[PDB]
């Protein structure tokens, strides 16, 4: 989930 969320912001 940490990554899911990170990628959300990245994108």
């Amino acid at each position: 989930a940490a990554l899911a969320a990170a990628l959300a912001q990245a994108l």
